[PDB]
């Protein structure tokens, strides 16, 4: 059997619900999804702010997850919070749903674009298209003016803005895909890609089928040089049950 | 059931057969592989002409596996020949092996390092590099110095050369993980990585598991823009059997 | 004298006249021109999958080059179709005509727009710009939104889109020249160059001044590494008069 | 007067004195240097689990500086870690000493060389090369093999490693200065730079340059956009006193 | 004491005057201002031919700064004209104010906008946006459809198209910064700042700081390799008083 | 007939004759070499002091050409000294040697090598690199330390330390092709083109074939936008000449 644990990187149960029922509508025969929230952070991810508190939270989780001895991780929230940090502590792999996201559509497309929730996250996406090296298969980023949890107030707003926005960025941009965003959009991608005739694109699903193909493949975090475990020293305070390995 | 037709794009048989067996070692449960080659077309890829010559064969194959419709294609040559016009004619994904092995290792190393065959290839590898964004990814860049088929020939020569490669590469180029060049190379991944205690990455496998991944998400090439059908129009002499639809 | 084959890539023995006509009309006194096009393949290059198919018909045209002895070739589509192929198979230059037209744009502008074809066929001149290192002296790329064979139905609609796409670039994009996306549009360059005031650039042409500038240099394709003839293989079927040598 | 917070992301005093003694060295009249370091996180940081700490305990210390009404800060790892974090919760101007000591070669050499300590930081500088876009302006980067407390422990090798290491840069790889890639290496900067006779740039005394010159500019971080405050939102456990504005 | 040598690579007066004052405002205490502008030379800087003429009138007064012993050198035109040319002779920091500029932009906003004279010197300065490695950084770059000095022209008419292109800029351009792309809008950063509540910056101010900042970390030019002294050799004609050293 | 002006940016009469006789040596029939060069300026160009001076020179000889009504112009040293100056200007066409040089350099092989001069000159030959886009396409660059005017000393140790190190490069780059890095070197291209099978090029006979080549397609600069004819302005002191028209 895999077990793996998605970590919702907010502490929204409500987003850790989507995004549990997101990876489960998609898990392979035999898969256990392990969803988690970190039991101190922040509600949304809205800035660098908000993601370096998530980051550690992140890393509360993993640590869980490598005790309960998971055979993989994903970082549920679209600014990959902690990735690298997360890597060096996990023995089986990380994947954020960001870059799940990313490496799909080029898989899929030529180019495509982004929808995503607030103006002000859009610099963290162009950040991780750079990192990831994505930059010239992204043809748009796109925010839709509402904030991260919109997606869970039940008004169903964000969710048509989003519906308004994909059919937008496919007439303008010269994409052939759409990835979305944000870890709140993940049931939207199946209904969106039906409708629209094109690849839109869930992270967090993505990310899921990721750690299962590197697990059956029997692929895991590289422990030699630069994502090896952390070098042994003494944690304080808050973050002395972070490394108890 | 997930039926996968793997392309090997030269005409060696015994390539085809290494190919499928590694196609096969790492298939979920309910995937059927349709290992298959070109009939006509070049015994090995070395070079430009090569891959021009292999181009028309993927896409030969691409149509025949259109046909018996297929849920997705791989593309089992390291220079990914014919990849985005075989996405045009094909509904399923076209996975090639070097993008799949490429994009396995940035899941799994900060950097990686390719072992491949000839040095006349490198110039190749390191276009892919930049075409699918990896080039920062990639730490360095080997050659065996030996003809493709010579992991073939039964001598273990290329093997062992392989083998020592990525050990320098380990000690040198400052890379956590191999990709490794060759679909020849497809089944000395797994005994590496146990060996070398690193991800060693065979783009065969990687592929494979790719596609899987695609179909379980319910995503396919977007046939929106540049990745559409082509445009109807008659093809002549030795090309007219490749657009039947 | 110097005799240099222009390759048409597509099957359309009327672009393949329009193409021969602008080569002769810049071609330096003792310059013969060898209009030419393959024997099979297809009318119009629209796509990927449609390059795929030129890319061979070239070869085969070069093979046929090589063995008449001429001093250098021209690839007269602008996507190049084959050109790294081609340079290994010929002894003599092989010069694509959006690698001349880009180049010769870059002497007499900072910065040029293209205006092309297709939509489709945008990504294809993107991916070319990334290659040959133009991206940064590209403004803005355009397309008028009718088929390639459009420009020699007759009509004059295409040469009109190209003439109101021309002068739309030269007011918006702030690019000092125009690069044409088509061999179709050959002889449109000249007009426009006298009626806007501006480079206006033809590859076909310019292609040719490359051939012969090369020639009189002294200058071919290295056979040292990456471009050296084709490795010693027997190639099987369709294939099997491309290297005689 | 001038007062400038200086953050020691790492709980070494002992580094925080080192960094504290630089900071003052350097100070114009009229300013205060307020060295500080986190009352829980890690002793040093060598990988991204030590950063995605340090960065949180760097923002515990913005709250403290912003509260006393600072008129500036400085990040003084060579990781800059949370620095865009950081900037979002401060009013003054945050500074990281890799950002500046980078910023300051540009300007006394056409391109510079870094010295740091672990070969698993180098990943962690090539990320910020890339990032503040000085990767072509960088020619090479090296790492002496110890850790990053080895500066502190009083045997001197460390410090005669950097020295060997600085002259063999300047001989080997076409550089005209010696970034120091460490808050450690604070000290050696002034000596080494008399005694090589080129600029060796330590980011500590660098960054309290630039916080001092953005306050006689009268210019702070933009609050438009991207590094506005954090939005409005309850934070909980260990974090709840990262934001009380 | 500390004295600095602000030259305006243009012979116009009035700018010279205007570019001194701005020098002064922000001149830390001990610190003297010798603002200087060419004997021979080019009124305003509208272009390469400008910029040609402009660099020779700096390479003048670096000479005659140098003669002086000044203890640093700042370039007061957009172009930075004969920066590097400069570096090589001086022995003091010589820093452009384009430099200078884009430096402070990147320390308080993520991304920064351009509004600058004339369309014609948009080149230039995004030649100098990849030069420096801050492309990335620059969100747009805006002409203001004036010549230069029509900002000393008594009108205000240019000074409230900056203002107005300002206001537009943070509304679309998705920016947090703005840099001032003349050394005639220095003293108008101030009063933008302060009304548009964002970091409005002038390259003026912002190089004299960095000169002081150079100064006081006993920090000078690297005379090792790429900006070493020029090579000994006699000049001819106009330019034989370059150097006298 | 076609008369072009073929500009040696230093005082060397020497190079001059070197350089006017490698432009003969290529010119087509009916071509009229006008070798030149400046009146007032530096003997060699070693750096940026002495290419700041070249410019002026330059565009003294650039003004010279177009009163006598030439065709096109020849910048004729590695560094390109003043080429936008210059082809503002300018009515024909401005061509750079190392442009031209790297130009053919893409048409004959995948990656080409630079052996130059001086090591302090690498920098400005990495700049053009970056600013034609040809950095990718450039494998190595190499200096030989010697002085630009030791290949006119009679000796031919600068010569046979060209030779050697193109050898050198064959073996260790990558590479198909050697670009020359001095106009001094002109002469040189065609014997190590012919013993060592590789193309090795001048940059000098290559910008007169470029010339050739946009005359005979009817093509000049760009007189719309970035470079247009200088602003109209007047000039002072030593530069008065420069702009009569
Ligand atoms: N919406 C985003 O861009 N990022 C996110 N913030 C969250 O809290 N979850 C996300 O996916
Ligand atoms: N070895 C390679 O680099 N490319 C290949 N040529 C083939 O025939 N199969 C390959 O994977
Ligand atoms: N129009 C294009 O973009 N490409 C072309 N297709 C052709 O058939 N000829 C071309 O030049
Ligand atoms: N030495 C480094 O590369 N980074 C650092 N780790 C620390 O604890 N301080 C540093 O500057
Ligand atoms: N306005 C500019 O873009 N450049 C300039 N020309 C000048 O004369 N001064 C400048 O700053
Ligand atoms: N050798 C070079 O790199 N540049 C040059 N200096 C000159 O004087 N002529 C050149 O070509």
């Amino acid at each position: 059997s895999v077990r793996i644990q998605v970590i919702n990187p907010n502490t929204s149960l409500a987003m850790t619900e989507t995004i549990g029922a997101a990876a489960r509508a998609v898990a392979a025969p035999g898969t256990e999804i392990l969803a988690v929230c970190p039991r101190a952070g922040v509600p949304s991810i809205e800035g660098h702010f908000d993601e370096a508190i998530a980051a550690v939270g992140v890393l509360e989780q993993i640590r869980a997850g490598r005790e309960q001895g998971v055979d993989g991780h994903v970082i549920a929230s679209f600014g990959d919070p902690g990735l690298l940090a997360a890597r060096e502590l996990a023995q089986g792999p990380v994947i954020g749903i960001a870059e799940a996201a990313m490496h799909m559509a080029t898989m899929v497309a030529t180019r495509f674009s982004i929808v995503t929730t607030l103006p002000r996250t859009l610099i963290i996406a162009r950040h991780l298209l750079h990192q990831y090296g994505f930059h010239q298969h992204c043809a748009a980023l796109h925010a839709i003016d509402l904030p991260v949890l919109a997606l869970e107030d039940g008004s169903g707003l964000a969710q048509e803005k989003v519906r308004e926005r994909c059919i937008r960025a496919l007439k303008e941009d010269g994409s052939g895909a759409i990835v979305l965003g944000s870890g709140g959009m993940a049931t939207l991608a199946q209904q969106l890609t039906r409708e629209l005739r094109v690849p839109v694109i869930d992270g967090v699903s993505a990310a899921v089928k990721m750690v299962e193909s590197l697990v059956a493949l029997g692929l895991a975090t590289s422990k030699h040089g630069d994502l090896a475990f952390p070098e042994k020293k003494a944690l304080s305070g808050q973050f002395q049950s972070l490394n108890p390995f």
